[PDB]
Order: structure tokens, then C-alpha cells, then sequence
């Protein structure tokens, strides 16, 4: 099955977690929550005796996150964001639910 993984200790993870910074107006940009998610965890597959990368869809997982709270984004990335929301980023052939705060 595809899982996802920790980038830097390679373990197991089922449900993540990552904080973004907000500028001094509480805007955040999707694309330094897209970097804070898929610096952190990748999703792979086992075939071949070893793990195969698959792209994850975080960009449109967080939009998608986002709208569900009743949060657009503008064409170039910025929002105002809520203090904690989910993500619920997908790999395709698994789910990872992943918790961001932006203090």
C-alpha cells in the first residue's frame, strides 16, 4: 500500500503535524505550507524491494482544507489563516491527516 513517512528519521506516520509562520498581518502564503508539509513527511510505496516515492496532492489538500473552514485564497497564494486546521493530504496507488498552526 502507499504510506506516508517521515523525510528526516524515515519512520511510519499516520497523523502529522507542522507550524508556518504568519507576517506581522496574520497572512500566510499556501506555498510555505506546501514547503513546511512536503519538507516533512513523503509518501511511498514498496515495490522491488525498495520505497518508491509518490507526489502527494498537498496544494489542492490545503486549498481544499481551507474552503471547507470558509477560507479562500487568492490566485497568488494568500490567505488569512485560521490558529490550527487540518490538511488532509493524499498519494495515490493513503491519507494523511496533517494538523498546521500558524502561531
Amino acid at each position: 500500500n502507499v504510506n506516508f513517512y517521515d523525510v528526516t528519521s524515515g519512520a511510519t506516520v499516520t497523523n502529522g503535524a507542522v507550524s508556518v509562520n504568519a507576517d506581522n498581518q496574520g497572512q500566510v502564503n499556501v506555498a510555505n505550507v506546501v514547503a513546511a508539509i512536503n519538507s516533512k513527511y513523503f509518501a511511498a510505496q514498496y515495490a522491488d524491494k525498495k520505497l518508491n516515492t509518490r507526489t502527494a496532492n498537498t496544494e489542492d489538500a490545503i486549498k481544499a482544507a481551507l474552503k471547507d473552514q470558509k477560507i479562500d485564497v487568492n490566485s497568488v497564494g494568500y490567505f488569512k489563516a485560521p490558529h490550527t486546521f487540518t490538511v488532509n493530504v493524499k498519494a495515490t496507488s493513503a491519507t494523511l491527516p496533517v494538523v498546521v498552526t500558524v502561531p
